[PDB]
Formats: structure tokens, C-alpha cells, sequence
């Protein structure tokens, strides 16, 4: 089983106060990302791609430009795993993260593309989830989840084995129009919103409840 708690290891840059000089330095960090990380240019590369015939059909938020839209757009993509991975094992040893610049445009696009609506969404996990009773909950790293229940509990992202998560999110985004998919009706969740009611019902359903956005462990880090 996997630990469920505030993740305090995780990379949560919120970039609260360096925005201006992230996007300034971001497009250099991301070219030292990707001469270290073969898998994330090819991904970018390929996202690249996808955004420009994505981009056309339709306006963005103000500010939101072209590394925001093919970071998401890459996210949806094979690299999530692995990107995942990386933020989530950070403060282990943060000598090696590779994802300086994506996870910052990430951020960014989730930050630009939030009104603020909350949403009711589903996770469904393979590998079961153990609440260790912090007190309250953070994913730590970007989070997955649906609007469909139905989707959550599909054999592509569920078995017995896993945890079906019922949340509440206020910070999370919903990207149809930006997936590889678009049809699992994803909502894509910040890893530093915080849960404040955590509910464990039978052994595979966990209930977050009571979001809000509190300050994250890391700030503008790499600014
Ligand atoms: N899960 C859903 O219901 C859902 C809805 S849309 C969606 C799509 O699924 C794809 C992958 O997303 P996902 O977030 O499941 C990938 P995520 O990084 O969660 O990968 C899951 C695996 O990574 C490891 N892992 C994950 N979390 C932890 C943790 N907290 N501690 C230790 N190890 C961990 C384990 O191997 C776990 O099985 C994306 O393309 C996304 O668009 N998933």
C-alpha cells in the first residue's frame, strides 16, 4: 500500500510572489531539463504538436501562452508518471529533479486556468491508499481524477486491489479540451490543495472533503 498524508517531501511550488521571473527563466530552465531528460523533450516535443492544432478552436486565460498549454497537454500524456514520481520523491534527493521548468508551467496553466468552482471528482487507483492519520491530506503531486464516477471505476484506472477516491476539490481544472483523451472527463487536481476532512469507508474508499489552498513546503525554489 501507498501512504496517504500531507506529503511533505513533495515538490509543491506554488510560485506565490516570483511569476514575473519564472517566466522569464523557466524557457532556460526548460532546455537544462531537457538535456537531462530524453523522455520529457520527446514527450514535449510530441505535446508541442498536439497544442498547436488544439490552440485555434478556442481563447485562453489572459497570460496563458504556449509552454502552459503544451505542459498540460503533455501532462495528459504518457509523461505523467514519471513527472509524478519525480515531485512526489523530491526532498528524498533534489539534486536530480529534471522537470524544473514543466513543473512550473504546470503549475502555471492549472493557476491561470482555475475560476475558483469546485467540483465533485472520482480517482480510481490499482494500488491500495492508507490514510496515516495526519490530521489532513495533500496528493503532493498533480492528481488525476474524473467527473464521471463511472470513468473513475473503469478496469483502465481501478481494481479491488486499489482505492476509489471521492473528492472535493476546489483547485482542480477541469481539461477536457486539452487531452490526448478527452472523453474521461478529467479534472487535474494542484498535489499542494489541501483536504481537511478525511474519511476511510470499507478498504477502498477514501473520502477528502473540505478543501483550501494553504501555503506549500517550497516557494519559488528554482527563481
Ligand atoms: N485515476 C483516474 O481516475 C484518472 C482519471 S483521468 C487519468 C489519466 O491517467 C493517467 C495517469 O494519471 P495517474 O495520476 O494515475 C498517474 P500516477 O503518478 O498516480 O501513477 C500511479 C502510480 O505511481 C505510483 N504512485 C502514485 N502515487 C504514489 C504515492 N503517493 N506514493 C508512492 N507511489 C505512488 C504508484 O506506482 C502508482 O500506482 C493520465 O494520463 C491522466 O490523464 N486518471
Amino acid at each position: 500500500p501507498l501512504m496517504l498524508d500531507t506529503a511533505p517531501n513533495a515538490f509543491d511550488d506554488q510560485y506565490e510572489g516570483c511569476v514575473n521571473k519564472m517566466e522569464e527563466k523557466a524557457p532556460l530552465l526548460l532546455q537544462e531539463d531537457f538535456n537531462m531528460n530524453a523522455k520529457l523533450k520527446v514527450a514535449w516535443e510530441e505535446a508541442k504538436k498536439r497544442w498547436n492544432n488544439i490552440k485555434p478552436s478556442r481563447s485562453y486565460p489572459k497570460g496563458f501562452n504556449d509552454f502552459h498549454g503544451t505542459a498540460l497537454v503533455a501532462y495528459t500524456g504518457s509523461i505523467a508518471v514519471d513527472f509524478n514520481r519525480a515531485v512526489r520523491e523530491f526532498k528524498e534527493n533534489p539534486g536530480q529533479f529534471h522537470y524544473k521548468a514543466f513543473h512550473y508551467y504546470l503549475t502555471r496553466a492549472l493557476q491561470l486556468l482555475s475560476n475558483g468552482d469546485c467540483h465533485s471528482v472520482y480517482r480510481g487507483t490499482k494500488t491500495r491508499f492508507h490514510y496515516t492519520g495526519a490530521g489532513s491530506v495533500r496528493f503532493g503531486q498533480f492528481t488525476s481524477s474524473s467527473l464521471s464516477k463511472k470513468v473513475a471505476q473503469s478496469q483502465e484506472f481501478f481494481s479491488d486491489h486499489g482505492t476509489l477516491f471521492i473528492i472535493k476539490t476546489c483547485l482542480g481544472v477541469y481539461i477536457k479540451e486539452f487531452s490526448f483523451r478527452p472523453d474521461q472527463e478529467e479534472v487535474l487536481i494542484p498535489g499542494y490543495e489541501v483536504y481537511q476532512k478525511v474519511r476511510t469507508q470499507g478498504y477502498n474508499e477514501i473520502f477528502l472533503d473540505s478543501p483550501k489552498r494553504k501555503k506549500s513546503n517550497y516557494n519559488c525554489l528554482y527563481s
